[PDB]
């Protein structure tokens, strides 16, 4: 063995890397994270950190050969999709900046990034209202397709000079705990979503998979300390487990449009009526301005 | 971070695993090794260990979910291809048996396995005649293809119930040192061969790549202790670096047919003449029998 590792064993580059509010294992050959783990709470998702002051850039700790660069993504037909969201790190400028390191980024469909995936990230943030602590493992997937002749093929695009791997699917393992003193099994949900436009019709539960099925597909073992026979319980069994629909989501966007200059506030309300337009909290903001 | 890894970070399953005469890093999602490192010498490739007493079987140390089984390979149209060869472990029954663990095996083209790849393994064994110590890193690759429209796609087949990944290419990093007291840079050669029939016409040097180019494609850093600016020298610059041709190879097979019962030895010589048939060492064996 001393003869065998005389000049050292090859470097896989898959060791866990820690950041302020997220940890990850990088995939040196695909130039994408393999998994990204974060902890989120009521407090962490509140703060003055601003997404606008952040810039996407290679992770300084990754060898430049195995790193992706913005040139790989810009003009590819694919977006720079965060795995650990910027929006879960309002409490810390450092933490938010570190989620803009390309080591947390994956070539994600533009519509999925701002649509379905966004609503899943929003649902994870919502859970902090009902669970004191939420844990999330996010990451890419290159799943096979079975042709008519019975053959199973893994087919994915590589973008840029660096051949950044475009996944077919994205996963999220949501682990949620009520309080520190709770003795009830922790709520777990595993979801696999295709890297394409999805819309509002499909329910999040349509994309649910078993933890074992996700582990088999991804080659990973999530939250190894949890005893699968006593510590885990389906999140759907103990939570509404629903994303915001078209009406709830467009209302959420319009409420955020209520903050920014002029009497443009009349134009926002005219657009909502042109079928949604209600909500009580909405008015306690569409008055506190004018 | 204590909050973040409360239930542990996900398990990648990519840690180095040591065996008697080989080490490897497994790819839990593809069910194939990522790299396999071995040390070979004049002595190790000599012994009474017999390939016939060995059986292909899942590696006992791999979680069965991430392991491949013979059922995945048998009937797939692909062979069980050793990365660390059985033939490099004649000195040890244990060592040879451990190279039959599916953790060392890759779905390899039947012809490449017995043809070109076999001759590369033979060339590695030959180097022990000229270098006291030879180190070898072997492994699979899924490289992209550029379509006519400019798009780069990684396309590979998955075989069996377990979806064992069929590589497009196979690599070998050959590290060779003259003696323990030598101060000359070590001889290095990196080669990438497609997972298909190749034949005798292509020279091994047609498949040579730079170490840096292999590292970029594979996402690995080979022999990290070697200073690339002072310790390494192209193997082609200091070695014949040639595989056995059709005549040398068929003669080598016939010499091995000289060991096994009857006066079938006349039939072997008749087949050689039917254009090759010479060699001096050959006769010192085709007499020591009859
Ligand atoms: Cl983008
Ligand atoms: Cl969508
Ligand atoms: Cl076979
Ligand atoms: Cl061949
Ligand atoms: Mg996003
Ligand atoms: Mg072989
Ligand atoms: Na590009
Ligand atoms: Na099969």
């Amino acid at each position: 063995k001393a003869v065998l590792e005389q000049f050292g064993f090859p470097l896989t580059g898959t060791e866990a890397r820690c950041y302020t509010n997220h940890a990850l294992s990088y995939d040196q050959a695909k130039r994408v994270p393999r998994w990204v783990l974060e902890h989120i709470s009521k407090s962490k998702i509140m703060g003055d950190a601003d997404r606008k002051h952040c810039k996407f850039k290679p992770d300084p700790n990754i060898p430049p050969t195995f790193s992706a660069f913005n040139e790989d993504y810009v003009g590819s037909g694919w977006s720079r999709g965060h795995m650990a969201p910027a929006g879960n790190n309002k409490f810390s400028s450092k933490a938010m900046a570190e989620t803009f390191y390309l080591s947390n980024i994956v070539p994600q469909d533009f519509d999925n990034n701002s649509g379905y995936w966004n609503r899943i990230e929003m649902y994870c943030r919502e859970l902090t209202e009902r669970f004191e602590d939420v844990w999330v493992v996010s990451g890419p997937l290159t799943l096979p397709q079975t042709r008519g002749d019975g053959k199973k093929i893994v087919s994915y695009q590589v973008i840029g000079e660096d051949n950044v791997a475009v996944p077919s699917h994205l996963y999220k393992v949501i682990l949620a705990r009520r309080s520190s003193v709770s003795t009830e099994p922790l709520a777990l949900g595993a979801f696999v979503v295709p890297n394409e436009a999805i819309g509002f019709q499909p329910q999040l539960t349509e994309f649910q998979v078993s933890l074992q099925d996700l582990e088999k597909l991804s080659g990973l073992v999530f939250f190894p300390h949890l005893d699968r026979t006593s510590d885990i319980r389906n999140i759907c069994s103990v939570d509404t487990c629903k994303l915001l629909d078209f009406q709830e989501f467009t209302l959420y966007l319009s409420t955020r449009k209520i903050e920014g200059s002029v009497l443009r506030l009349e134009k926002i309300m005219v657009n909502l009526k042109n079928e949604i337009e209600p909500d009580d909290y909405f008015m306690s903001r569409y008055e506190k301005k004018l």
